């Protein structure tokens, strides 16, 4: 992924856990090598699951866990690092955003070349419901997608409650949550 | 148009007379069944024309007059809902900012595949005046162009006179306003 | 208009009429200046027009005949030089490529920066017919998409007859054409 | 996908089977409504699935059977449909073409915006042998990439041997093929 | 250079020296006819390099003096103008902001269509000093270069001392510096 | 620079000399790690310059003789090898095609993201000559801009004498050339 999820990641683990706790993650990853992660340029994926790997390991947490906080994190990170314009022209409620996501990823897109964004698709079942399908090329994220879901319904003072009913881990097709909204 | 234009609408409507108003323009102009605007979706332009007449026939004020304000509105809209940034880089003064109006859009539509921006040249006839020619693909929308100049006079704390001399809505070719500033 | 659109009517007048009756006309629209036109350049619109003015003066021929032999023209021009594969991907059969059109010109678009082209929406009526809305930020060239229309139809070996409903010039919104196709 | 993907299959079929089997096939997928497919337009990817499936039932082969065969077919599709110097710039050489595929797709989705278009990487194990990491957003395209490399085979004139390791409809992260080729 | 260059001069110059300074300046560098520069609009070269070369005849500073102050002006402009977001965007530190560079013109240029932006490779010789390479279409900016880097410093608290070691003035290929940090 | 400048070289030097030759050339320069250059990805400029180098060691020319011939060769290669249609869409006459050049690659960037392409200017001092203006990131290369204007004077069926009068090498701001053309 780009430098900036890895950034984001040492971010909120150096301000949770101070830098030293950070040190000793990024040495268990294998990354001690790398001074500063480059915002703008790509990496390996590896380099964020091993970290997130490295991060349970040392932190004693589970990494689904690890991945709930960071998604929610990223909902903050992106509002404060650059992208706070283009988070508040997504929307201005959960359904919205949901429905702008693909459109804001495309809009990343255009300054990250080589960006392989998520795809979200939601289905409305009532005004305060919905079934959201997340396709992505990569696997392992479905704890983040929760972990966004719930920084955005604080970013819109929206209480959300999300339950995942189907597994691209199990080799189904993709994940699927039922989500309940306000 | 893009749905980010029927949300301004529906927020002007909605802060200047209450949801329920809101509610009512929105019943009348056809359009109950949309929960919200999406907006970064394209709309059928008939969504916003529907919107105005309602709002006409419930407020008992002409079309051109919320166009009017609309446009104005705009100005302020923009600047607070994510392109607030991009509207300071289009320039410093009414003068500078109507000749990067077309750079403007250009740069909307990188992130908007499938807009549709006016196109807007400047004839200057003094440092305080010019000839200003409006090109669209639409019809109906001088009256939010005299709005938008205002809310830009106001921008710029400068004073604008507006006058329309060629009418579009006639058969001539497009638009054009004789404008004196400051 | 960006500068190919003027070489293409250069060349039409020039191969069906010759270079001196070419340079007549463009002496005539005031433009004998200009070595050349830039095909990837933008021109004042009052360019394309004097010269559509100019010929109909030296060939004595209505301007509104000369748009429909230019927009037969352009189809075979385009794929000639230099945009045959973005018009063979556009579709293979009229009303196939006519629902892509504003897909074409914003692939086009990518190209020229500052494209203004034109708008259009297909309501087909049935499987052998349509109802085209032509939307343009421009006057006048109604005549010229009833020539493309054609040009279209001998490019997929397709009977078209296409009567203009609507007309921008008398003060209509927009030009409705109402097309007949094998 | 995007209609291009739909139209090379009712081509590959009605080319091969012709027009009464691809009628069936259309029916049968319930998709009669549709009278053609737009090429630049996105269609849900049910559409595809459908077409797949119907064409498996009507035609007695398994789908991932015919999904190899319309990986060759796209190959020469491409080439002859509007992509012909897209493809030729990619590469002259099946390793090459294939280090190249993502800047290909990348070329793509300037054209197409909504574009969702797989990622696939290369580990060169040696002059003669490749692992091929296919990572995508949709489930069930691994038999089209099969399809796909034997025809990039034959564009180049290079035996290739197509052999796949990993498997993400069983839950595995993504799909690898092993690749030995002249 | 793009129009936004020559304002940010015009914005140093009246700030630190008063309009009629400014406008002197502007008289002397041939420019008076210019009511105002267009942000985003393209000018010739030359506009810039006359402004400095009056700026310095009427300051009675050298040239040099005055790109290095230009430089670390534009830190400042461009994150009060309208860019503070992308300028954000690019990183967090001296060290990772310089790799980010190439990138952060690559998304600039996007909305300006013709930049012409430097190029900057860093080769880092410790985790406090690096050999910066700029490449650059134009002649004569280096010191504008040592201007924005001790810009960059002040914004991220960090002390940089840079020594130019290479002289594209001269005739070597490109300038390079060797930078220490904090 | 991009694979595919590499790619050309190596194409031209084969084709010319055989790839024993070749494999020599390829070995003096350092890079017969390298197994094949991939087009659409970058390469560090040193590659392309030691290639030239180890030419010019390994046929006993300088490397100025053979960046002319390279240059020539890019005209046809280009061409044939993806940019055909790009090409024609440039022009149809040697001052044509120069005055596009810019706007030639800019199209070629929208697909290069990291392109970083020299910039030409046109005086047009007659009908039959003018003055190029040569910017560019990168030294040495105005022997292979000599060549290329001899392979569009083939490319037009135009003669043209091109003498350079300035040199960047020499320490003056760029190269600029002079150019009679029939
Ligand atoms: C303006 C704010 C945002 C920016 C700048 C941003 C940008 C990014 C970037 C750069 C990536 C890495 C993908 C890659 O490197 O190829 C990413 C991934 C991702 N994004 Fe966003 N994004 C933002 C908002 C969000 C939000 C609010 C959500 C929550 C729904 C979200 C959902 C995701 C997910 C789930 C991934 C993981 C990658 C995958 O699933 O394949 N994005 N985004
Ligand atoms: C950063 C601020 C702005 C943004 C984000 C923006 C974006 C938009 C959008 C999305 C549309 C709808 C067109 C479509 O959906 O195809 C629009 C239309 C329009 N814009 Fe802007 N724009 C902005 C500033 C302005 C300003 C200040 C003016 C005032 C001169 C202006 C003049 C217009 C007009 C008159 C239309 C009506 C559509 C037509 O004439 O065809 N724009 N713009
Ligand atoms: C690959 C083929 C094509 C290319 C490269 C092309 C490109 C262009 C260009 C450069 C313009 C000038 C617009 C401007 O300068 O702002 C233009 C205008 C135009 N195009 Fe196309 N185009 C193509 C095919 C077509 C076709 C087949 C049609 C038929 C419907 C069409 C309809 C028009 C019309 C009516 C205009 C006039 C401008 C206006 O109405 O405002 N185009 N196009
Ligand atoms: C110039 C040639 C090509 C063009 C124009 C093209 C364009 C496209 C398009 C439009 C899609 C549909 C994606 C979407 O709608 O979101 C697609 C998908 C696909 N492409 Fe290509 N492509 C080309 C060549 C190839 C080649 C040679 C391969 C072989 C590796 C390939 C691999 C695939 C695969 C596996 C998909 C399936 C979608 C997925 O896996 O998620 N493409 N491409
Ligand atoms: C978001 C902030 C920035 C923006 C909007 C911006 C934009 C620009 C623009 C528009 C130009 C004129 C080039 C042209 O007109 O073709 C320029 C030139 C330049 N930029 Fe930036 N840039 C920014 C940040 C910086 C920073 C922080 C540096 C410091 C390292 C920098 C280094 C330069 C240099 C040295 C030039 C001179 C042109 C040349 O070398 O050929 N840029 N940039
Ligand atoms: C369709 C035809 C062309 C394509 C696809 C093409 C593409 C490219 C590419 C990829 C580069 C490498 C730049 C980089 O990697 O950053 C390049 C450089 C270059 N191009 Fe072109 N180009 C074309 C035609 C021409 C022509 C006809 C000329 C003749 C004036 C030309 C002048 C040059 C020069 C002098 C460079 C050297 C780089 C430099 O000077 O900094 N190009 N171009």
């Amino acid at each position: 992924m780009y430098g900036l999820v890895n950034k984001a990641i040492q971010d909120m683990i150096s301000k949770h856990h101070g830098e030293d706790t950070w040190e000793a993650i990024k040495q268990k990853a294998g990354l001690e090598d790398i001074d500063f992660f480059v915002g703008m340029e790509a990496y390996s994926d590896d380099v964020t699951y091993h970290l997130v790997g490295a991060a349970s390991e040392v932190l004693g947490k589970p990494a689904e866990e690890l991945l709930i906080a960071f998604g929610e994190y990223w909902v903050t990170y992106t509002s404060e690092e650059g992208y706070g314009e283009l988070l508040a022209s997504a929307g201005d409620s959960l359904p919205e955003f949901m429905e702008n996501l693909d459109n804001l990823h495309a809009r990343v897109g255009l300054s990250f070349p080589q960006l392989r964004p998520p795809a979200f698709e939601c289905q409305h079942t009532s005004s305060k419901s919905m079934e959201l399908h997340y396709q992505s090329t990569r696997a392992g994220l479905a704890p983040m997608v929760l972990g966004l879901l719930h920084g955005l319904g604080k970013r819109f003072q929206t209480k959300v409650e999300v339950t995942q009913t189907a597994f691209r881990e199990t080799g189904e097709d993709h994940d699927i949550f039922s989500i309940k909204y306000e």
